[PDB]
C-alpha cells in the first residue's frame, strides 16, 4: 500500500496541501541569499521554499530549498521523509526505516525504458548547452565555488554497461561547460571511473536534478557492492522505474527529472555536452551543515535502514536502528529485541556488542559511525529527550566501551589533525543495555508508573 | 533590579496572568490520580496545577503540581524557575545560573523576626495536630507510602542554636502522627541530626510547604558547610526574609508558608507535635521521575549554580555551568570563555580539564558528577540540539577521558549493581575543547557562516 | 661473513664444543618423560638434550630436546638462536633481528637440486612406511595423541608447482600411516591445501626433521604472501640452498635432513607414503609451554624481525623491535632512534604511533600484536629488568593507549571466552616515549650518571 | 623464633661469614666514586662493600655501600632483607612480607632506656660538632650537594613529648654545622614539625647511622598515623628495642648507633648541636636510583607489607602482596588465595577489584600506587619471569582497567609534566583474575603439568 510521488511536481503538490511549502516571489541572490534562505528554513523548522525568482537568470529556473528539511505538519517532523519514499505523513521514524531495510530482503525489479519524457521537452546542444543559463549558487561564504549539485543524482554504468550506479555527491562549477567533485576510491563513482581511466577513456555522466522524491534517498543509500539503485528503487516501491535514453550519451536517466546535464568526465573534470530539462523547470539545493539538513534526514537516515538491514541479515534481533539528527549522522543507535536474550541464549550484554561491532566492521559503512549506542528498545532513539536520558543513565561512565581503529569519516569533527591526516582514529561501541529489569525499576514517567485506569482519568480531566 | 515573588499567593497570581496555571474543579484522587497528573504536566509541558477538590479531604487543602516545571509561556520554558527567582520570565539558562553564582560572592544577609504571619492563622496541638486532617498523595504506584514533603523545606538548627540548615528532602506518612525519611551522612540534615542523637535528645524540626517560590530553589542548593540558606536567600534577592517563631520548638519558620509542620525526630521518625496553615492552604507536590521535573529543573540546575561559583572561586575562566535536564541530573556540562589560554596561560586542554577534575573533587557536589563534559563557550549547553553535536563532534570517541572511582549518586541509573552496593563506582571528565579555530572552521548555520546583510535581507523576506 | 651450519650434526658438534648439549644414555619413555625432560631443560636453562635410548624403539632413533632454548654458555642465552642463524655465539637480540630483517630487503637465491643426500641412505616404501617404527612422543599429559612434528618444517606446493611454502605445524599421529594436524585459513600451509580441495585431488607434502637449524627459524617467520622461504634462507645465508628430489611425490626438500615424511594430505589427514632417513637419524621436538621454549625463541623471535623490516619497509625510524621472551609471544616492543623526530618531523609521540599501529594493522601478523609498546632505543627490550622498568615509568597508568578490535589468537591468554568463540577482540598499542630529556634526567643508573673517568676508577678497584 | 641482629657489627660479621661483604682498602672519594661503587654493586648483584678508606677523611670514618642491595648468596638474592629483619638468610619473598604483616596485627611493646651505649663513645659538643669530620659524599653528579642521609633514620617527637616518629629522609649538607631536606605535609616528619612550627619553637632531632639493620626497614615503612615505629620493631622482634638518652636533646636514640646527630631544626634546616659515635665509626649510605637498591629492597617492599596487612585488616582474602623491584616501587601485585570467591560469595572478579581499589583508596599510601595488579596465588610477583608472563596472559589489553585520579608520587616517572605540576594524575588497578580453571588449562609447565613419578623420574635422570 506506498503512495509514491512519480514526480517533484506532484511532491510539491503534496507539500502545498499540508501548507509546507512556500512560494517567494521576491528576487533572491544564487550568491549566498539562496543558501542563507536554505539554512534559515532547517533551522527555523520552516516549509521548504520555492524561490521563484534569482538574481541573474530571473524567473526561468526556480530553486526549491530544503526538499527533504524537518516538516511544519504539526506533530510530523518527518513528513517530508514519509512522503519522498511514499509512507503515510505520519509515518514513525521507525516505520521509515524499517520499510527500507524490508526492501532490502526483496527481489530487485528491473527499470522500464520509456520513449519519451518531459525532462526532454526542451534540449541545449553543443554550444548552447551552457551552464551559465542557470543559477550557480554560491552556498556557503568559504565555499570554493558555486555548488550545483548538492540534491541531484549522479548516473554512471561501467565500461561493459552491465552495471549503472546512482549516487548524491557535491559538485562545484568551474565555468559554463565544466565542473568538478572529489572521486573518493570508497565509493562506487570512484570505482566505477578507475575502470574508464584503466581503458583510457572519457567516462559518460548524467547528472539529473528534480526527480520523483524517493531517487535522491536510494542514491544517499549505501548500498552494496554490485547492488543497483533503480533495482532497490523498484523493489522498494513494489513496480519498475520508467527511464529515457540520454541525448548525446549511451545512458538511462529517470523519466521524472526537471533537469539533465549530459556529458563526460575527463581524466576530474565533468566536461557538459547537452543539457535537457521540462519547461518551467525546478533545480533543488541541499545546504550542508549544523543539524538539521539532507545530511541527517536523508543520508544518516538511509545509512540506518542499511545497518538496519545488515544487522537483521547477520540473524541478530535488532529491532531498530536510527542515526539522531541531533549528532550530525556521526551516531548509529542499534536497538535490541525485548527478548533478544531468547533470540541469542549464548550471549552476555558484552558479547552481543562484541558480535554488534565484528558485524558493522565487516560493512562498507564501518568508517561512518563515530560511536555507536547499543540500547534496549523500550527507548526511541529518534526522541531526543528519551535518547539523551538513555545514554546518561544506562552508559556506564568508564566500562562497556569497545574502541576500534581504521579508516574514518574525514567530515566528522570529533578527530584530532593527526588523525585526520593519517585518516586512522578511534570509532567506538558502547554498551547501554541493562540486565533483566522489571519496567516500573528502569522507567519513572506517566505511561510506565500508572495503572490504565488512573492513565484514562487524568487524561479525561487534562486532554 | 530583582522581583522577588513574598508568597505562594503572588507567585500563583504572576502563573495566572501568564496563563500557566490551571484549576482543576474536580474531585481528583491523591491516591495515584495527583501524582499521575503531575507527570503528565511535566511530560506535556501543560500549566501548573491547582487541585481544588481531593477525595477523603475535599476543598480543604490544595494541591499544587508542577511548581516548577517547564513553562507553558510562549518561548519562555524556564519562567518557572526565572520567577521563582526573581528574575524575568524570559530570563535565560545563563542569567539564571549567573544570578545565583554572583550571589556567592556577596556577604549573607541575616534574616529579620516577625510577630505574626498567615501561616499561624489557625494552629492545630496536641490530638488536633494530625496529619489525616490533610491529603496524603500515594505519588507512585510501587512507593513505600504517601510522600508528604517533596517540594517543602526541612528545617533543623544544631544544639548550640549557632547554625540553622533549610533542605529539601522526600518524607513519608507512618500514620497521622509519625512521618519518616532517610538521614544520609553526606547531607547537612543528617549532620545536624548526628549531633541531637550524641547529645542523647529528640532534634525539633519543622517542615514548611508552599513558602515563597524563591526558598525550595536554595533549599536544594548543595551550599558549603556553614553556609545557611537564609543568609544564602537574603544575599541573593538583596534584602532579609521574615521569620516567624514555631508555636512549640525553639525554631524560626518563613513566614510566607502556607502550611507549618512542627515536631521532634526521635532516635529515623519524625513526630508531630503542631500543625499551623494559613486560610485555603496549598500543598505543593514534586513527582520525582524522568525528565523534565523539579529534580532537574531545581536540583541539578542550582547545583549546576555551586559548581559555576565553586570553579569560579578557583579562579577557572568558567563562562557558564548547566545540568542538562535531559540528562536527569546526571551530567554537568562547563563551558569556558573564548579566551581562556589567555587567562590560564600554562594549560593545554588537557591540563584544563586535570585541573577541573581536580577542583570538583575537592568539593560536596562531586558524587553527583556521573559526567562532566569541557566544553567551548560557543555552544549553549541548555540547548539540547547544539549540546548533543558539540558531544558528538568534539568529544574524542577514545581520548580525551579522566576517569575518577569513588563515592558515588546511588540514585543514578549508570553503575552497577556491585557499585551500587559497594558505593564505589567511575566519574568521568571529558574534554571537548577545540584547538584555536576560526568561526566558519567550527560552525556551519545561518547566524554563522552568513555576512549580516545577507542574514537580514534573508529575514525580511521570510520572518 | 656468515658461519652456516650445513646440518643438524654440525649444529651439535658446535653445541658440544661450548659445553651446550648432553647425552642421557639411560632409556627415558618417550610417553610423558621426553617431554618432561624437555620441560626441565628450557625451565632451568639447561643444555640441549640427546636422548639416545628410547622405550619401545631403542637407540634406533634419537630425540634432541630443546634445539634452540635458552643456552648454558656464560652470558649467551640466545648462543642457539645466534649459532641456528651463522651467527656468532654471542650475537646481541638486537644484531639477530637486524640479521634477519637486513635480509629481508635482498633479491632471493634460488636453491640447487643435488642428486644425491644423507637424507635418503634409508628408504622406506609402502608397508614398511610406518611411522610405528620411530618414537611416538605423548609430550604433555592432556594432549590429544603423540605430536609427530613440532620443530620439523612441512614442505607443500601449489598445483601449479609454481610456490613452494615451508612451515612448522603441529602434526599429531593418528596410527602407523596416518597423522593429523589443524589447517587454518590465515596461515600459508592452509590457503595452499584449500587450492589442492578445489581441484578435488590428494595435496602431496613432505615433513622434514633435523634439517640443518637455520631451517626452522625462517619455516617459523610470517613472510609475506609469494616470498618462498628457501628463497629467503638462500638470501640470508649469501648462497644457494641444496636440495634433493623427494623418493615418491614432485617435491624438492632439504638435502640436510635427518628424516623425510613423504605423502598427500586427505579430504584433514596426513596419509604417510615413504620415510627416508640417515643413518643413526635424530628427530628433534619442541615441548611448547610457559617461557621459554622455542615458541619464545624461534616464532616470537622471527615474528619481531618481521615486524621491523615491515615497520623499515614503511620508512619508519625503529631501531628495533623484539618480542619479549616472558610475555610469551604476546608483545611486541618497537623501539624508535633517539632522533626520530628529526626523521620524522610532522608527528607528535601520539602521531608516531598512531602511524605505527596503522601499517602494523595491515599486516599479516597484527592478530599476534595482544600488546604493541612503543619506547625509546635507551632501553634494551631483551633486558627483563630494563623492560619492565621501562613501561612501569614511562607509560602512563590511563592515556597513550590505542586499542583496536579485530581478529585475535586463539591461543593467546588475555581475552574472554566470549572474545575466543568469536575470535574477535582487543589489541593495543601502548605510548611509551619521551617527550625530548637529557641523559641525566630519564637515567639513574652506573652507566649512565657518573664521569668515565669515575667509572674506569671504580672498575679497577671492583672488576 | 626470630634471630634479630643487634648492630651493624653483628649484621656485618653475618654478611662476611656467607662471603657477601668486600673491604676496599685503597682510597674512595666520597665525590662521585663512592657513590658510583655503590651503583656498580647494585645492579651487578656484587657484595656490599666496606670503604675502608676515603679521600678528605681517611680511615676515620668508614662508609657502607649497598647495606640492603641484593645479595651474592647462591639461591638468596632477598638475604640483606631477610638477615636485617631476623629471618633465615633463605627466607622468601612471601615469609619476609608475611612476617611484617603478622606483626601489625601485634600489640606494641615498649622501649628501654639504657644508662650507656657505644654510640656515645665518643662525644663532639659546640664546636668541635661539626660535619667535616666526615665524610661528605656527592652521591650522582647532578645532585645539590653532598646527601648525608640516605639510610639512617630521623627521630623527631611531638612537642607534648606523647609520640616519637621514626623516619628515613634524604639530608643534604649545607656546610659543617647545618643541612637540609624537604619536609613534605603527608609524611609524619612534616607533621611533626608543623607542630613544632606553631608553637614557634625549633623542632629538636636526632639522626642516627648504622643501627642494628632491622631499623631502616621500619623507618621506611609507611605505618598508619600515631603508630611508633619503635613498638613495632618491639612486637616484630618480640621483645623491647634498647634507647639511650641524647646527650643535648630530650630525645631518645636507638643504643645500636654507629652515628648520632643531635640539634634543632630551625624554621628549613638542620642545626647541629652534637656528635656522637662509637669507636671507628661505619656511615652507611644508599644511592638511590635505576632497580634494585634500598628504594626497592626496603620502602618498595615493606611498603607491599603495610598494603598486606591493609588488606587483610579490611577481611580481604589476599594470599601475598609485593612491590616488584624490576617496576622501581611504582607496583603493587595482590595475589588473592585460590578459594577467594568461597571466602567473598558475593562478589565477581570486577566486584573483588573494585572492593581493593576501595579499600587502598582510604590508606596513606594509595599516592604511591601508579598501577596495582590483581592477580590469582598460582603466581610468584617476586619471580619476575612469572609475573611478566601472568600479566601478558592474564590482563586484558582494554578491560578490566579501574582508574583513579588524584594526588601521585611527584617521584613516579610515568605522568606528564602538567599531571606533575598538578600533583593530579591517574592510578591504576588491573584485573588479571582468571575465571575458575583447572590447573592444566591455565599452566604449561614442569611442575604443573607432569605426574610426580614422571618428574621424580626426570629429577633422577638430569638434577
Ligand atoms: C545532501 C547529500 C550530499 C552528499 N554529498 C556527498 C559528497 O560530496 N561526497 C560523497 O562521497 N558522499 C556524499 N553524500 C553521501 C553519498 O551519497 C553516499 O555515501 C552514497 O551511498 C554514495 O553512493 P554509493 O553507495 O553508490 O557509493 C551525500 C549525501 C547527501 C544526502
Ligand atoms: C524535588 C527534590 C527532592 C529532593 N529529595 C531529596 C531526598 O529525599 N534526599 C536527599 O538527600 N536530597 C534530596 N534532594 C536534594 C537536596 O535537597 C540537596 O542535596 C540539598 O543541597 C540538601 O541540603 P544541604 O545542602 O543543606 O545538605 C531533593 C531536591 C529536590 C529539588
Ligand atoms: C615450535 C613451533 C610450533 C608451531 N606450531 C604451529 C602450529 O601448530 N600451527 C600454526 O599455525 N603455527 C604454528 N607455528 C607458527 C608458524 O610456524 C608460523 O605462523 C609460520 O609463519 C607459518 O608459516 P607461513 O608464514 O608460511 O604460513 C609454530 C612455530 C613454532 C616455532
Ligand atoms: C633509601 C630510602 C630513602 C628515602 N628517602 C625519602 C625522602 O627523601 N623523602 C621521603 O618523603 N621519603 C623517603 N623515603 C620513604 C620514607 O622513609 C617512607 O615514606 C616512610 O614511611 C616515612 O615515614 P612515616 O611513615 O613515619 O612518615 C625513603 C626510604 C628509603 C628506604
Ligand atoms: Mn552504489
Ligand atoms: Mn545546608
Ligand atoms: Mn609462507
Ligand atoms: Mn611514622
Amino acid at each position: 500500500s506506498m503512495k509514491r510521488l512519480k514526480d517533484l511536481r506532484e511532491y510539491l503538490a503534496v507539500l502545498e496541501a499540508h501548507q509546507d511549502v512556500r512560494e517567494i516571489d521576491e528576487p533572491v541572490d544564487p550568491h549566498l541569499e539562496a543558501g542563507a534562505a536554505a539554512r534559515w528554513t532547517y533551522e527555523n523548522r520552516g516549509p521548504a521554499l520555492m524561490l521563484n525568482d534569482l538574481t541573474g537568470t530571473g524567473r526561468f529556473c526556480r530553486i526549491l530549498a530544503a526538499p527533504a528539511g524537518l516538516s511544519t505538519i504539526p506533530g510530523s517532523p518527518l513528513a517530508r521523509v514519509a512522503l519522498s519514499l511514499g509512507l503515510d505523513v505520519s509515518a514513525t521514524a521507525h516505520e521509515i526505516v524499517d520499510s527500507l531495510a524490508a526492501a532490502r530482503t526483496r527481489e530487485p525489479v528491473a527499470p522500464v525504458v520509456v520513449d519519451s519524457a518531459p525532462c526532454q521537452d526542451n534540449v541545449l546542444l553543443g554550444d548552447d548547452a551552457n551552464l551559465d543559463r542557470f543559477p550557480a549558487p554560491l552556498l556557503h561564504e568559504g565555499d570554493g565555488g558555486p555548488y550545483l549539485n548538492t540534491w541531484g543524482t549522479i548516473i554512471v554504468s561501467t565500461p561493459d554497461g552491465s552495471f549503472t550506479n546512482w549516487a548524491i555527491a557535491r559538485v562545484m562549477k568551474i565555468d559554463g561547460k565544466r565542473m568538478t567533485g572529489t572521486f573518493i576510491p570508497t565509493q562506487h563513482l570512484g570505482q566505477i571511473r578507475k575502470l574508464w581511466d584503466n581503458l583510457g577513456q572519457p567516462m559518460p555522466f548524467a547528472i539529473v536534478q528534480g526527480t520523483e522524491p524517493g531517487i535522491p534517498f536510494v542514491a544517499s543509500m549505501p548500498l552494496p557492492d554490485g547492488i543497483e539503485e533503480v533495482g532497490f528503487l523498484g523493489a522498494y516501491f513494489g513496480e519498475p522505474l520508467e527511464l529515457v535514453r540520454a541525448k548525446t550519451v549511451d545512458l538511462l536517466v529517470p523519466a521524472s527529472a526537471e533537469i539533465v546535464i549530459e556529458g563526460h568526465v575527463m581524466p576530474p573534470e565533468y566536461v557538459v555536452d547537452a543539457i535537457t530539462y521540462r519547461d518551467d523547470p525546478i533545480w533543488p539545493i541541499s545546504v550542508a551543515g549544523e543539524p538539521v539538513d539532507e545530511t541527517h534526514t536523508a543520508w544518516g537516515l538511509v545509512t540506518a535502514a542499511e545497518a538496519l538491514a545488515l544487522l537483521r541479515a547477520a540473524k541478530l534481533p535488532v529491532a531498530t536502528a536510527w542515526m539522531p539528527f541531533e549528532a550530525a549522522a556521526h551516531w548509529l543507535i542499534v536497538c535490541l529485541t525485548e527478548d533478544w536474550r531468547e533470540r541469542m541464549p549464548g550471549l552476555s550484554r558484552d558479547g552481543i556488542c562484541l558480535r554488534i561491532s565484528q558485524v558493522l566492521a565487516a560493512t562498507r559503512i564501518e568508517a561512518m559511525m563515530t560511536r555507536v549506542f547499543v540500547l534496549d528498545d523500550d527507548v526511541d532513539p529518534s526522541d531526543q529527550t528519551e535518547l539523551a536520558w538513555a545514554i546518561a543513565t544506562r552508559v556506564s561512565p568508564a566500562h562497556g566501551r569497545l574502541v576500534r581503529h581504521g579508516m574514518i569519516n574525514p567530515l566528522a569533527g570529533c578527530y584530532s589533525a593527526e588523525e585526520r591526516r593519517l585518516g586512522y582514529g578511534p570509532k567506538a561501541v558502547l554498551n547501554g543495555l541493562l540486565p533483566p529489569m522489571a519496567e516500573r525499576s528502569r522507567r519513572s514517567s506517566f505511561r510506565h508508573t500508572y495503572p490504565e485506569p488512573v492513565r484514562q482519568r487524568v487524561i479525561e480531566l487534562l486532554a
